[PDB]
């Protein structure tokens, strides 16, 4: 592998999303000859500069598509500038695999109204045969992809001889060898009976809750013995550890108490860290443990995300025995799952 | 990503209706039929009507039975309702009766139905079994398939936002604060101070002379007359920040500072600067300041830069001087130019 | 229910596309309802090979709080001095449903247009007359 | 043509490219086909972002041309996404009409670095024909006419207008029509023996300078009577004007004058219109009193507007007795006029 | 009143409109007398 000098890394970046229809009760529409059925007016969800709508008829326009289906993408706005993106198109079953993948082999241009899409994209009697399982409760599922460019931005080089080399900050590395050390340090620190030790300079600067306990009058007198006993060593060090370094190794195996020592020393980013760390262990078995979790400690996305997985999959949860805790436990919490999941997943009947 | 589902729920209703004497009723009555309206749907608000014709109103559908679906009040003004009416299988029928395929659009004050049901001759006929107890039952169940619009549920999950560490910014402003200082640094009489511990940790000749027992003293008392204050500044800056950023204009100085106090990266950058500085007119003074400071990655791009200008560097007066000064520095400028030369044909 | 349009292209010489390319104009409305928002869109070349050399239009409906609105409408092109020329009516009221479109496909030639003798593209301008 | 209830008007921005490209001594062409000849970049007033060169081939860039002059178009900086435009191509014969105009009646689409032109333009032995006069003197001219469009807008001019008058802003004709009615006069004013009655509060408002005038230990005792003998009422009378309604119309038959009280009292604005108005008057027997009046003001862009009039007209402006003045008055101002044409145009 | 003209389908459901009603009779008896003037033809 040969190596250079400079670098010129110009790179065509692409905003990728996608887009969702399940039609219900499609045998009884009949949009023949035409007849337009329009969608909600969609963004491609990283702000909002351009917007769509798709076009399908059941019965496609003109005797072409007389026995077949048209499928269309409609523009509704955007800048001038002859947007290029290429779209892909497929129908979804009730077990949620795609199964007909038909895709526009070119990149097509779009305009104010344009309207290029897969016509002849099912025959209509091999979409009304309903032996092949992809129509539950006669729902037709769409899934759509789309590949918008933004045509080319170019980064400048500049990186020349550069006979000379800088090495790496080691500053957040040498505080955690401060750490491992223990070298330096004034005061001393308890744990549930097993003795540490940290200054109050580093505490301080990274936590409010350490500052307002250090600076009020304990630290003339009793600046030596503490009051720490709602944590267990195994989770302090790793939170001195993260309160010294900044960086959090160990948090897969050990990210519920440290979650609650976040919360309750007000460590924002350790709040961050653990909710990531809880949120990619959650599961439906512990979804029980999770909303409490998070709903005891304030976990403003974690719970956020804890109602949207529990609205997703509420048909799986009520029978653990954790539903039955909460119920009996947290009446609020019941509470607000009900007006979570009848408003955005079945807010008036649809879907039943 | 978006979950539109083009949700297209009907408003459908139960509607119980018991037609009596319906063999008779048109010699009865006649032609001219009207019943009662009801009220259904959403908070019954919707109008619906329902009755059955024994004969046509007119000459032209004298032959065939009318089942017009009456509608004197349309739920909203355009709706696409292909309506199905059913029969709850009080005898055997499903077919035979036309139900409407196609349908038509329903405005206000406007109604739209079907003028054909069955043969009057047909139905008036028992041998076909189609007078049960000469009553029927009507269930209309009106399908409306207008209401398509909408449910967007973005699907937006973002992770989690994931602040960065902040900690040289927090060093900086603790530096800029000046809060729980140990130790007072008196440089050309400004007096500065200083955490003891951060300058351990960072310099280890601060380290050195903060652990040979003089502490009594030279913690509040110690003495820095070798430096200005502006260099002093700047690499105690580099030293709780981690970086100088007015490191440019004053790099040569700040490269003493540096020597002076073992910090090895200001060092290597303050090599930098002056190595991306070199000009035919100081390179020996370049040469005789990285000899002096044992910097020797910029000494040794030096001495590459004085034997590629060799035509013009020795016409300069610096380089007598370090002519007549510095012998060994002459002599690795030639060890250079010769062993990592050579052979040149002759 | 009346309406009445005046939409006025410029530098129509400079087409600036090739064949197979829309132009939408401004949603309008009248002051009643104000609630049914209509855009014209024109293809200055064919739409469809099977009538190429045409000023295709039609008429698009982008906002209805109901499904299907009767109508019917009647293109015309103003010339030089503002008569209406090439008058061609929708003689029935057309199904319109949020997101169709109805005109006349093989509107008028482009060579026809491009006829300057005609008097019918003055200062390589256009205007139509819409009524609907 | 009837007035509808509604109008849109689509309106593309257009902006032309109008250029010379002149080569002498094009018989020393010096290379064989396939050698290429670039051109200075350019662009126009708005936006002057897009630059644009031209490249001229003098022998056949490929083997099918061979005895063909081609000429091309190139872009090199585009910083929106894209731009597509007309060109038209014309080379000056003698005379200097534009003959055998070539032009795309396509748009074609412009990238940076990308080309377009007509590589079969001109015969080369039909340019180098002498009847038809295309090389006059061994020097081809080369008109370059570029019709670059924008992007598209719509005003949207729905009615419902808001059909109550809409004035404008009156903060200038209701400040002028004051002056007539000669109302709010605290203070009187005369200039030349003449009576002015004004009073000082706008006045002092709408000059910076007559307001740090006034307020500095003048108006406690002579706020009453102000001299200021400098300019004659005319002018006096037409530099309240300007203050009062806004705007200078008298401006054609006194431009001369008014420009000195502009430079007096420091208005830039009633600088640059009086030199406005004598830039359209540059003319040979008055461009001595022009520079002279331009340099005593310190009107830089009308300076070295005049300059170039000298350039233009040097032939027969330099036996003028104003330029025999001039010179004996001021040398200094012929120095630059020396240096202007010297460095700048050579 | 062009607005309400129209949309009286929904304006006068609201109880802004009986609120005026019942506080100006005599805007009432000029949005009355406009209609009638209006709509010359039709019982």
């Amino acid at each position: 592998g040969p190596v250079a000098e400079s670098w010129c890394y110009t790179q065509i970046k692409v905003v990728k999303f996608s887009y969702m229809w399940t039609i219900n009760n499609f045998s009884f529409c009949r949009e023949e000859m035409g007849e337009v059925i329009k969608s909600s007016t969609f963004s491609s969800g990283a702000n909002d500069k351009l917007k769509w709508c798709l076009r399908v008829n059941p019965k496609g326009l003109d005797e072409e598509s007389k026995d077949y289906l048209s499928l269309y993408l409609l523009l509704v706005s955007c800048p001038k500038s002859e947007v290029r993106a290429k779209f892909k198109f497929s129908i979804l079953n009730a077990k949620g695999e795609e199964t007909k993948a038909m895709e526009s082999q070119r990149a097509y241009r779009f305009v104010q109204g344009k309207d290029w899409g897969f016509k002849k994209f099912i025959r209509r009697d091999f979409l009304l045969d309903e032996a092949n399982g992809l129509l539950p409760d006669d729902k037709l599922t769409l899934f759509c992809e789309v590949s918008v460019v933004q045509d080319s931005v170019n980064i400048s080089g500049q990186n020349t001889m550069n006979m000379v080399k800088v090495p790496e900050c080691r500053l957040a590395d040498e505080l955690g060898g401060l750490w491992e050390n223990s070298r330096f340090t004034d005061c001393c620190l308890c744990v549930a009976g097993q003795e540490f030790q940290a200054h109050k300079a580093i505490l301080a600067a990274r936590s409010p809750v350490f500052s307002a306990m250090f600076e009020h009058e304990m630290e003339e007198s009793k600046k030596n013995r503490v009051e720490i006993n709602d944590v267990e060593p195994e989770v302090f060090k790793e939170m001195m550890c993260f309160i010294y370094t900044g960086k959090a190794p160990n948090l897969d195996k050990m990210a519920d108490d440290l979650l609650a020592a976040a919360d309750k020393y007000a460590l924002e980013r350790l709040k961050v860290m653990c909710e990531d760390a809880l949120c990619s262990n959650l599961s439906v078995e512990n979804a029980a443990e999770i909303l409490i979790l998070a709903d005891l400690h304030s976990a403003d996305q974690l719970k956020t995300q804890a109602v949207d997985f529990i609205n997703y999959h509420a048909s799986d949860v009520l029978e653990t025995s954790g539903w039955k805790s909460m119920v009996v436990s947290h009446p609020h919490l019941v509470a607000e799952a009900y007006r979570s999941l009848a408003s955005a997943q079945c807010p008036f009947l649809g879907p039943p």
